[PDB]
């Protein structure tokens, strides 16, 4: 299944860290409209994914596809600047092996980030929610970026993923959100991933509803199940970028280009949280 070897993933970090001398702790991938946190990055030094040997290329805009390293609040990062989706046609294995070279530089903390559209009525666009869960679909039927072979050099057979979204980290974001300033307060909930890349239909969204998932969206689950894999502590939040249509009637319709936009209008906001989260 997995076609990279554990040499390759070597390979990557052994070129990333000799092409620069940041020492990142922190990983940070930035879904879609998100790419401007990368923004106040100091120190930054930044590589496409075009040259870094192994990586997959993003292919969605929105996703620039640069892999940038800097201090962030203190902190030394490396943020995905734009990443990777099933839908594009690359096998999980392929979308999260980032992941893995994260882990080989020495990062220990992983934040992931999406664009989501919202499923519980009680989300507003523009909302954040911080991921207390998630519903893996693909994984129901196998597509897993863990299928295949064992690298206990990585992690376990069997991994556990019922703790994966580090609860500390939630319980500080919130607080840290009281020090934002924001009229709205901090969402939290269940994300559901699917593969795409089509919108849902109302039958779909009433049914993903009726599973218990407040947002979904085509990507994040397969790079946190891989970083939990590794045992990466992972924290990670959906930006509700549009309301997914429950109705017959609703004019409304989904739309990668109203995503963008709730991206750059949220941006700001997400800047300054991502950051003081730092
Ligand atoms: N499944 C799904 N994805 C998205 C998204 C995410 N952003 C991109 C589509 O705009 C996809 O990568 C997807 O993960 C935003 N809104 C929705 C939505 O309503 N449904
Ligand atoms: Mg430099």
């Amino acid at each position: 299944q997995n076609g990279y070897t554990y040499e390759d993933y070597q390979d990557t970090a052994k070129w990333l860290l000799s092409h620069t001398e940041q020492r990142p702790q922190v990983a940070v991938i930035c879904g879609s409209g998100l790419g401007g946190l990368v923004n106040k990055l100091t120190q930054a030094q930044t590589f496409d994914y075009s040259e870094i040997p192994n990586f997959p290329e993003s292919t969605v805009p929105g996703h620039a596809g640069r892999l940038v390293f800097g201090i962030l609040n203190g902190r030394a990062c490396v943020m995905m600047q734009g990443r990777f989706h099933m839908y594009e046609g690359y096998p999980f294995w392929k979308v999260t092996f980032p992941v893995r070279v994260f882990r080989l530089l020495g990062v220990e903390t992983l934040v992931v980030t999406n664009a989501a559209g919202g499923l519980n009525p009680n989300f507003e666009v523009g909302d954040i929610m911080l991921i207390r869960d998630h519903i893996n679909l693909p994984g129901f039927s196998g597509e897993n970026p863990l299928r295949g072979p064992n690298e206990e050099r990585f992690g376990v057979r069997f991994p556990a993923m019922s703790d994966a979204y580090d609860r500390d980290m939630r319980q500080k974001a919130h607080s840290t959100w009281k020090q934002m300033g924001e009229q709205r307060e901090l969402q939290e909930g269940t994300y559901v991933m699917l593969g795409g890349p089509n919108f849902e239909t109302v039958a779909e969204c009433r049914l993903l509803r009726n599973l218990g998932a407040d947002a979904v969206g085509m990507s994040t689950v397969p790079e946190v199940i891989v970083a939990r894999h590794c045992g990466l502590r992972v924290f990670g939040f959906s930006l509700i970028t549009n309301k997914v249509i429950m109705d017959y009637e609703s004019q409304g319709k989904a739309n990668h280009e109203e995503v963008l936009e709730a991206g750059k209008q949220a941006a700001q906001k997400l800047e300054q949280f991502v950051s003081l989260l730092m």
